[PDB]
């Protein structure tokens, strides 16, 4: 029983720091317990049982970049799919709102979060998530 979980996202949105949090210890395993259940993760930093899809908040381009390859993936080849807004520790220079990428997920069918990897901020709850959700397709 595997849980194999892709990282895809434009480049610098900070796909590696993620990985490297939660791992690991690029592909990176690592065993969690959730939410009373033991499970272990594959992580692949690859530039599956699940997709991550990260954008930077601070990076507009990476956003509609993580849009677009949501619907290419609606259309190849279901897999859970997270969409993640990293970086949200940059408030400076965000471009893009929470509630934009919150309501760009229930739209287009992801599970939504906003991490920070500077902050270790929603790193665990992001794969624990990950595990919910292949959960609820399973
Ligand atoms: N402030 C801040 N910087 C971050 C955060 N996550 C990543 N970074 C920074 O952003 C840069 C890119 O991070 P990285 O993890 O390498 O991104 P990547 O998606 O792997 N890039 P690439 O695909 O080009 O390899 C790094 O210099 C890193 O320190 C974050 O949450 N906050
Ligand atoms: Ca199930
Ligand atoms: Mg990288």
């Amino acid at each position: 029983s595997v849980y194999k979980v892709l990282l895809l996202g434009a480049p610098g949105v900070g796909k590696s720091a993620l990985a490297r949090i939660f791992g690991g210890v690029h592909t990176y395993d690592r065993s969690i317990v959730v939410d009373g259940e033991e499970a272990s993760l594959m992580v692949y930093d690859i530039w599956g049982d699940a997709y991550v899809i990260v954008y930077s908040v601070t990076d507009k381009g990476s956003f509609e970049k993580a849009s677009e390859l949501r619907v290419q993936l609606r259309r190849a080849r279901d897999v859970p799919i997270i969409l993640v807004g990293n970086k949200s520790d940059l408030v400076r220079s965000r471009e893009v709102s929470v509630d934009e990428g919150r309501a760009c997920a229930v739209v287009f069918d992801c599970k939504f979060i906003e991490t920070s990897a500077a902050l270790h901020h929603n790193v665990q709850a992001l794969f624990e998530g990950v595990v919910r959700q292949i959960r609820l397709r399973r």
